[PDB]
């Protein structure tokens, strides 16, 4: 994974258990984010992500949400329960099966994103908490990273430069 050159070289199981080849996102600007149902910022992140997708899907914005239980055990539920939880926020973007984002068992896409030049956060490579966001350009390269404290709407400053 270390020498992969694009998010499009990876695959991941979606929240229904179906393996997805991420080269389907070639030509689309993507937000990749680790999510959780029981986080103090769950509501702000889900609602603003849904708002961004509603406003920009016509522009080519796609959103990939990876549930993760590594931060305060705040995603303890099953994939089926998390799918129903996201439905409650009217999520129409792409939900994936629960993964790890840190450590040796982290999904290889996340290992790769964290070492990209724009994938290093202001506080370093490790994912620090729920709802870190990566902006991915149409070629599958990481172009921005946003921390758990940065609400999704801050990403609006960067989107028009990559569509
Ligand atoms: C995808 C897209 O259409 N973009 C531009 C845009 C045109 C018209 C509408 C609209 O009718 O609203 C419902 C919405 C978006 C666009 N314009 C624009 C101006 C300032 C900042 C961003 C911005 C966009 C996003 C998108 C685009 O072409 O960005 C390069």
């Amino acid at each position: 994974w270390r020498c992969a050159r694009s998010m499009h070289e990876f695959s991941a199981k979606d929240i229904d258990g179906h393996m997805v080849n991420l080269d389907k996102y070639r030509g689309f600007v993507c937000i990749v984010t680790n999510v959780a149902s029981q986080c103090g910022k769950t509501e702000v992140n889900y609602t603003q992500l849904v708002d961004l997708h509603a406003r920009y899907a016509e522009c080519g914005l796609r959103i990939l949400a990876f549930p993760c239980n590594q931060f305060g055990k705040q995603e303890p539920g099953s994939n089926e329960e998390i799918k129903e939880f996201a439905a409650g926020y009217n999520v129409k973007f792409d939900m994936f099966s629960k993964i790890c984002v840190n450590g040796d068992d982290a999904h290889p896409l996340w290992k790769w994103m964290k070492i990209q030049p724009k994938g290093k956060g202001i506080l370093g490579n490790a994912i620090k908490w729920n709802f870190t966001k990566f902006l991915i350009d149409k070629n599958g390269c990481v172009v921005k990273r946003y921390g758990p404290m940065e609400e999704p709407l801050v990403i609006e400053k960067d989107l028009p430069h990559y569509f």
